[PDB]
């Protein structure tokens, strides 16, 4: 069909634009900040995603600037970017790697089939999500919108890639940040309470909500309003001590409810390690939550470090131990756990 | 079948306990706060709703205290209230016996939406008008509902009567006193709440009502979004970017990267309906119409017509028996609100 040719700038390396042609354009999803398309590169035949957002000439696009700096196996790669044109309006086009599925779509499949995602996949997906967070957090960048829809999945290789950096921002201690980011169901308590001094740990809470959801087969803290969502949290974590509330946001009345034993939250067959990890991610006190790197090192992921592990389709697991110094910067000693004896010999 | 008899306190008037018996109990809908049941009064066979919530031993229920003060045709009435148990040896439960209403705007609107149809404008007028009366009334006492949404608007299919319910988030707003900004359900939250304001006023209810009006006219929520950011984008598309001063009026803070109003609704949408929406959904809280002013809007002129009738041929509900209390915010408006024929 129609062949579109543009002069695009490579995502990484020096700003040296090159002519790029693509075709077979289709809509993948319509988001508030723009539309995402699927296209095929005439050159290689590779499929790519093109995120198109309205861009005003007076100020640089933050998502673009953040993506040009990222380079990690568990984060969607920015291949190129370019501008296009009703008319007086200019659009920034982000050419990203295209990934077939999302955790949202896959989980929905199981949910509908009255089944739950096999735990091996929960381990694979969550471990990789934590690696992506360890990486961006090492640069002080907080995603701020971790949710199933932003977790891309390749069904064949079991590779997970974090996407949509439209809400991402470098968090600088002392500088206020809007509390209205992050999607409902996945918002950390401090955000619901209106904190503007939150840290990257809000990504860890969101991650914990995703893990819980994959184990449960449905969101763990649903609610149409903040109040409702907080009630669901309280029912599991128990009523927050005024100390913990202080930890979240430096004035409401909540029902005094005693913590619900995490073991009774999930079905009987739920692995003990999964429940334990959840409880260490979903904590009221932000600073008490595990860091992404610490989560990766958790016992729940031990099976991934077993030399004989294989994917259900018979293929070998994706790369899981190619850690860089940057990625391990928050706690280098964890390398002795994260990189097993058999890895990268 | 099973008959339950309890001794309850009247919702209003002297505290003369009354023996109440009901049967055929069934869940109407659960909810973070408390479960709501449907039950039938033994003698009269009349149906009622029973809202059961855990009784907090330290303080008295705020919903109860507020409900005991209300008496209005467009607000569900608290007939009685009593205590008991229901789940586990200790915890006490507060039971609010309320008037039962057949439908909700949520349920009715969904039926039309599924059939790709929209509620006839005459009903939109009647429902929204009664909603605004209920707000004028509670606001006259300084009480803000804080959770106006289709699910909390009860409807009687036959009489076209609308009643506001669920005062679980309602609160007396006092100038100078902070209030949590995490109340109100997604889609219906005023911009100032999204921005985290804690000094908001009863006008957040007007914004929510505006969202319901727009939704009934459109066939779907007007400002959808899974995050506050997304919601703000939808709002910006319609209202345009907020001036830095408008931002100041909303929340005494970052950035944002095109639908007028006459391009939002279907072709034959009444002009007055669009005008009303634009005056309810304003960034500057103080710029929004008050509930009483909304009732007086031209969109509701047809309701003041002497010959107006419901589609089923019945007369409309009583729409002009305003009390001094209801008009207190602006007595002079009664010259518009009360039609000539109503003064005969
Ligand atoms: C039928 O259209 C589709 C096709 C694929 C999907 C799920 N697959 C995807 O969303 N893949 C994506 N890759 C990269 C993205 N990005 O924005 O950076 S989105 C959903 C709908
Ligand atoms: C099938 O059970 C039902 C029956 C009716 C409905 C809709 N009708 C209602 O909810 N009516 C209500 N009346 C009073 C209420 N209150 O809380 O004060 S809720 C929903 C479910």
């Amino acid at each position: 069909s129609k062949v579109t040719t543009v002069v695009a700038t490579p995502g990484q390396g020096p700003d040296r634009p090159q002519e790029v042609s693509y075709t077979d354009t289709k809509v993948i999803g319509n988001g508030s900040f723009g539309v995402v398309y699927q296209a095929k590169l005439c050159d290689s035949g590779e499929l790519v995603a093109i995120k198109k957002v309205l861009q005003d000439k007076r100020f640089k696009n933050r998502e673009l600037q953040i993506m040009r700096k990222l380079d990690h196996c568990n984060i969607v790669r920015l291949r190129y970017f370019f501008y296009s044109s009703k008319k007086d309006e200019v659009y920034l086009n982000l050419v990203l790697d295209y990934v077939p599925e999302t955790v949202y779509r896959v989980a929905r499949h199981y949910s509908r089939a009255k089944q739950t995602l096999p735990v091996i996949y929960v381990k694979l997906y969550m471990y990789q999500l934590f690696r992506s967070l360890a990486y961006i957090h090492s640069f002080g960048i907080c995603h701020r919108d971790i949710k199933p829809q932003n977790l891309l999945l390749d069904p064949d290789t079991a590779v997970l890639k974090l996407c949509d950096f439209g809400s991402a921002k470098q968090l600088v201690r002392g500088e206020p940040n809007v509390s209205y980011i992050c999607s409902r169901y996945y918002r950390a308590p401090e955000l619901i309470f209106g904190a503007t001094d939150y840290t990257s740990s809000i990504d860890v809470w969101s991650a914990g909500c995703v893990l819980a959801e994959l184990l449960l087969g449905q969101p763990i803290f649903p609610g149409d309003s903040g109040v409702d969502q907080l009630v669901e949290i309280i029912k599991v974590l128990g009523t927050p001590t005024r100390e913990q509330i202080r930890e979240m946001n430096p004035e409401f009345k909540f029902p005094q409810i005693k913590a619900h034993p995490w073991t009774k939250v999930f079905r009987p067959r739920t692995p003990p390690e999964a429940i334990a990890l959840c409880s260490r991610l979903l904590e009221y006190t932000p600073t008490a939550r595990l860091t992404p790197l610490e989560a990766c090192a958790h016992s729940f992921f031990d099976e991934l470090r077993d030399p004989n592990v294989k994917l259900p389709n018979g293929r070998d697991t994706p790369a899981l131990f190619n850690f860089t110094t940057q990625e391990l910067s928050s706690n280098p000693p964890l390398a002795t756990i994260l990189i097993p004896p058999h890895a990268r010999i």
